[PDB]
């Protein structure tokens, strides 16, 4: 039963297994005034005459929309075998540039919640035949990027019903900004908070801190260590591999 380590071969190529495409883009931001890149894998069968759900995957501090593909996290390859094993059905992964910087800008990894909200979501929208609605939406990453996941998942649970945070970094909001109204909105509307981290994370303690605020507040949700894990891809991996099935489960595919 999930969570649980995944078996060996989870992140692996094998020949003959259906692999979806990974494209590039580049898409105007109104949050910095300039182009920005990102990466979107299209499962093994995309079609324009069939309707996709879609995961925005945040990566860490310092990072590029590179890195939960070729940079370590091989997410096409984790995709690509759980749905060539009936585990989850085909979805769209997008994956941006964290940081949000330019001129006038002072933090990027906050404004990266505008870029993501008003400018990115719209322009994957518009581009590739996907839902819509919070129903079919989720948010996940690793580190910074658990960060901004619960960060953006939480005060945006409007559009978010699926979020992944691993490893969440401090740049964490405070529990007060995180559930601003003792939590209501979440137990009503969140399908999916799904926690994670290596038990030798030395940032362990903000995804405990969320942890306690939700067993304190009734608000459901998974928290999963991995045994003797780290700040890195050996978690994050099995941590993505998790929550897209669990994610799955929850309806995030659904139709
Ligand atoms: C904003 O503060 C922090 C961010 C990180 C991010 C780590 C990562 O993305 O791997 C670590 C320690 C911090 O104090």
């Amino acid at each position: 039963s999930l969570p649980t380590m995944p078996p060996s071969g989870y992140d692996q190529v094998r020949n003959g297994v259906p692999r979806g495409q990974v494209v590039n883009i580049s898409y105007f931001s109104t949050a910095t005034n300039s182009t920005r890149p990102a990466r979107v894998y299209l499962p093994p069968g995309y079609s324009k005459d069939k309707k996709y759900s879609v995961l925005y995957l945040l990566h860490g501090i310092g990072g590029s929309e590179n890195d939960w593909f070729e940079g370590g996290g091989r997410a096409n390859v984790i995709a690509d075998n759980l749905i060539a094993e009936g585990k989850i059905k085909p979805l769209i992964i997008v994956t941006p540039n964290t940081n949000a910087a330019g001129p006038g800008i002072a933090d990027g990894y906050e404004n990266f919640t505008k870029d993501l909200l008003n400018s990115l979501i719209p322009y994957i929208e518009s581009n590739y035949s996907v839902y819509t609605d919070r129903e079919h939406r989720a948010i996940a990453g690793l580190a910074m990027g658990g960060g901004q996941s619960f960060n953006i998942g939480l005060t945006n649970l409007d559009k978010f019903a699926y979020i992944g945070p691993i490893s969440a970094a401090p740049n964490t909001y405070p529990n007060e900004r995180l559930f601003p109204d003792g939590g209501k909105a979440a137990r009503e509307k969140l399908k999916l908070l799904f926690i994670a981290c290596g038990t030798n994370d030395s940032l362990i303690g903000f995804g405990q801190r969320v942890h306690e605020y939700c067993v304190a507040n009734n608000i459901n949700h998974v928290y999963w260590l991995i045994q003797g894990g780290g700040h890195d891809f050996n978690v994050w991996k099995p941590g993505l591999w998790n929550f897209l099935q669990m994610a799955d489960e929850a309806g995030l595919t659904r139709d």
